[PDB]
């Protein structure tokens, strides 16, 4: 039997995602490694509690995460049954498909029948009457978008997702299925792009003012660049009093066009240092430039 | 084994509810205080039990009533279906989300993640498969209203709510909530305002005139402003005298004096307490002479 | 174990309900009398194997009817279960919901609150997942149409009735909901009112074109006007001209009764009722005999007149 | 315990079904004939598990496929439940209503009544929560296309088919549908007519086109025109087998390849009733190319042959 | 919604059933008749109902009664579901199984299949998980009764009857159905057998001795001769307008004082009433008023019957 | 929908099981063939509705009767619930464990372990709660016998089984098993040996005799010695000969053979067609032998060395 730290809603920053109602904590935890059948489930127990304990409010699963594919989502839905069942309310709890998850022409992609049979399965996989985060994982060229809209939009109706995203689309692709959701009443409540120091993309591309403009969040995915977050950035980082991963984070979160980070663990220690981060957001224009200055030499 | 009063529907009055075709009782019980883990279960129904037997078909509950929160719904679901399984669609059950319920940043609000995730705990604690009223219970001005909006929209068309209301909103809010609603065929069945002689924010702003302008019902929360109406107080309550009527009496009297409020929220700790407010019915007309009076006795009080 | 019979479908007659693809047979039977738990369920059981046998599809319910109300739907429920679980398909079976039901304010009338409530009695008395057809029963003045219509609606769309009616709604109030199921992408299926020689506020109303003109169908409540087509002097004797018209058909009283209202695609059905087998029998013949002649539609008219 | 063939997506040709994003394998298995109770069920699951393993992903079924009639939908249901519990969602299934199925006036049609009751007991007797595909089966002239379209919609809302299609509707009859589906913000799938060398009422009619402009894709029903092309009227025949053999093909492997020549055919459906039969029927994809000279004297020998 | 009558307790003359510790009312009712699909379930509504409120707590019915079989028990199953969903437990609820109930050699007498299966329908007919009592309805000469003992007591241990009686059967094969049921533990609650004035089998073969005995109850079937003790050669009828003289001379109907003569000692747990409508009821409990016979009045009864030929 | 004959239980003869109060048939069907996946549910389906029909309620499986094995039982199952749901309660099915199921060391014997895992598959297999016989299928010399008897007696009393068999034990064994079986209050019903014209040694080995002072009853298995009763050549053709003085077919003297006196409560014949059973059954018109006819016959089975 265990009890939820009673102060895990003092220090962590909650944002409003776009236009939306919906607060997410400004660190969210990813279950992409880490929580697989590869991966003894104590090591996870003592992740989720501690995420929970600190305020992280999200997490975010997709079908294919392990390995193997399938795994994170079953070994989440076990300790949500057995150290969550009061909490569960108290959870923002996503997941995706586009990405190969079983094997041929249906396994992959953006039809309508991938889609609903993967949310179908990933609900069974986890034990859940509906995720509150259903979203399309990626783009699919040989799907009309009309048709992965849409199969969201069923998604939200019979009430097997409460809300939807996209990951990983261009600003255009982002725009047509924020309208072809809007023909159903369906606000797309958030973008799931890789961002991060050293990949804008989202910036450079315009994406970010397509999801302002949209209302749309955004949550930044390999905000670390998958582990690279030089000597000189470190300096910086350690000038304002924190690691360079902080420093890296609390880039991400300066302004109110991110929503939210994506961080990862192997072990319950790591996150306390990551959410630190949040304990200095300011950065000026000079650190701004230097910074960019580094990155470019 | 329980038998409900034969002559519970002979001297209630019922109004209709805005435009649409539900009547509700003229006084309705709400659950606020009295039906929490804090009180005794045999209290509370013989409440209910009362209740009903004087023609009060409708209970007002809200998910943080108690306490503990959720206490009063799961108390309510308890006398019903233990007294009232054969009565059951003979009652209007409202519940309600929108103030602090459970921790943390879904437990409060607007958002649709905190409304449909209560509306299913309401459900759950109630043992019910839906409410006849589910309600926004406040505004959030940080939630789009069309996320509310849909929320209920939701709630209506899968089966777990047959109308639904609005609580505390604004003039322009309310207005704005009715149209989102058109959007879904869906009309706003009914307001419910804190509304007694000492506070008339709702004759002041023009809420009364968009709810009958949309068709929209009013059901009055706090009547009694929270026991003030049970020097310029001792005046109002000379007045209830000489018209035959407790202080209590004539303040439930008061809101109900036109077809403007469709019902008042009334509480109680036991059963004796009902008999006495519904007599506010035998006497719900008002002169100019003594409607002034009561508004010149509010002015010299500051009240 | 009982087999309904193999040439149940080759006499009876069978209607396209107005612009619907959903045939009726020509005559239904109403449950509205001798289904109560005050007859023997025996004689019910064998009214049911009977009508069937005799290819009549379609059985009309209401929540009140009985006596006491509820107790018909239960009976039909319980001989649904018994003797038609592989023939349930082949039925089509209405209820209703507007008189006095169930008392206090919700138990009565046109509300969202009493037309759901009473299909989910409805639908636990006569252990169903849905009916076929589910009637607003009456006009209720103080309900707006918009919300009877949309609970109508809402019946559709969760899957607890095929397709919906009304009962007794006048050609104005018909024309409203018409246009308020549209609104939803529901076309209203049938109307039935009461409907037979004597009582022709159908005809002059204009509620018939009305129907016509929306494509709903009609299904004729009272066929017999309450036994009088099986009271003064000049009454009795306009009656018993009305009995030789029909022996001249070969017919008998209720069989011409019958056959006059079906003499032309207007009506959909008729609504029969029995408290035993060989009541049915008798009635289908009116199928035999359709056809009136001008003359003789004019002699009726006058004997009705006259009388 | 059933292993399905780990290469069983290597050979197998998809295609994408009009403008959606569903493929389906050029080759489908009807199971029209020999999945009844008349049938041995051990025959019946040698023919799933091969046509699976040939990488076949869609079975298409109709209620009153057997004998006797639903049977086809059991015997299917079983194996399913059998042989494939782990791999349901790698299949494409289909049934349909709209031919005598049951007796009496709510048994056949396009009526929202036998649509929806037949989607039912189909789902019933195949153990199923969904359908992929639900079809009309063929045109009712009394129902109006509404009250077919909505029976249809009301599948796809209550989460009881993915999809919907038609069969052997008309050009006119196909463009109302997909107007009227579109109005439920539903695209009509797919249109499955009957369709092979020798009827080509599909061509001539403009079918393929009205398809085409309507992303809708398309299923040949007896393509083999019910085994009058496998091996006057027969000189044609001979002469039609021959081009066949020049082309290193059986005339069943002809017949099929001309019908997947181009883009518009998006799959046809086989029959079987013993699992060899499944194997020569795919090697049709060896060979999708006809020349013009080809296509104008396969016509020809038709009309010498009378063969239309 | 149905409020049982708070004094229904009042009245009632309850008796020990044998050596056990369940107690039956003096009068039980017996769906025998006017409870099928034949009759209408609102007459049987208010006979229910009126029953309870008079105290009788036992209801007696068998697989077969109706018309048609079964009925009986589906129409009683329906009526305890609507009216005594509270009132299950203050009930004691019979069935039996033995005559013919259903085609073929397994739909009759005293087999562990046709035990056992028909137990199974009759609990399904009538939404119960148990019975109190279950009863073989009659002897089959070709079971053996190990057989049906055996059956009885699976009836027991597996929680579908918490009791168990036996139907008509001699005092020798009661007494070795004691010995059996015995063998497992379990004592034979109750034998029904029809017993009234103008049949006297029952005294006459000892089964009553071997009753006490054992410790086994007695509940008398046809305790109105199905009619001819209520309102044929000259001697039998006037015998029978003796007998009904007799009847006024202590202030009882003749119904009553039949009733009565069989209750008239500790011998007979319980008679086995029947009713059409709900007010035959009220005047047969009035038998308990008066349930004691002079020793002058018995010899007056039975010289009545000799001298009338009513055996 | 299905209606089975309502004369069929004019015609068949039934006898009690021993001393028991069951009584089966004369004739029983068993599923050993003809009711795999091989063959086709119609065929299987016109078996099971004639047998009934014909008053045969006795139907006999085993865990591995098919092919493949269990599919007999699967295909009763599927036949059970499609046409004999109102019927179940006027059937006698019988299964079995004891031959090769499943492979290991648990799916073959007489462990507690196989036979109430296997009677837990069949159940399953066949939807039903309960057989009403269930038989250990063979001796297993391994396990001991207080196991097996153990086993069957758990099937009893936890509702499985409502009687409990043998098959193929010598006289020994059935009558430890009798003693076994006993102290658990549980009466051996029915031993199922192989017994026919051919084969005697039920008669020579005195397991008859065995049965009858046990009260167990007997049903033969391979009645019509696997066909042969339908040098060696001469005497059988000697036996057709008296077979048609008797106005019988081989196979039905053979079969009233087996009947002609009250050692044998039932035979179990089998059928790939319906047509097959009609024949059969009318053994029962000609149940009696003359000391002579008997004599004959043994006669001509030494001259044609047929043992």
């Amino acid at each position: 039997v265990w009890l939820a730290n009673p102060e895990r809603y003092g220090q962590m920053q909650y944002r409003y995602c776009g236009k939306s109602g919906l607060r997410l904590p400004a660190l969210s935890l990813g279950l992409w490694h880490n929580f697989g059948h590869v991966n003894a489930l104590e090591s996870q127990r003592a992740i989720l509690r501690k995420a929970f304990d600190l305020g992280i409010t999200h997490f975010d699963l997709a079908n294919n995460y392990g390995p193997p594919p399938g795994s994170a989502e079953e070994n989440f839905g076990r300790l949500l049954r057995e150290d969550f069942a009061a909490y569960r309310d108290e959870l923002i709890i996503s997941t995706k498909a586009g990405y190969d998850m079983w094997p041929g022409p249906y396994g992959s992609g953006g039809s309508r029948k991938y889609l609903l049979a993967s949310l179908d399965q990933s609900l069974k996989r986890m034990g859940l009457e509906y995720v509150d985060i259903f979203y399309s994982h990626r783009v699919d060229e040989n799907t009309p978008m009309e048709e992965t809209a849409s199969a969201l939009a069923h998604a939200v109706q019979s009430g097997k997702a409460l809300y939807v995203g996209i990951s990983s689309y261009s600003p255009e692709r982002t725009q047509k299925m924020v309208e072809l959701l809007r023909e159903w009443k369906i606000p797309l409540l958030i973008h799931q792009p890789s961002y991060n120091l050293l990949n804008r993309w989202v910036d450079k591309s315009g994406l970010l003012d397509t999801l302002q403009n949209n209302g749309v969040g955004c949550i930044a995915f390999t905000p670390l660049a998958q582990g690279l977050l030089l000597r000189l950035l470190n300096e910086m980082a350690q000038q304002r009093g924190q690691s360079m991963a902080q420093m890296a984070l609390s880039w991400l979160l300066k302004d109110d066009r991110v929503t939210s980070v994506l961080i990862g663990a192997s072990r319950a220690e790591q996150l306390e240092e990551n959410v630190q981060a949040l304990n200095n957001l300011t950065f000026s224009t000079k650190e701004l430039a230097q910074i960019d200055q580094h990155i470019a030499d």
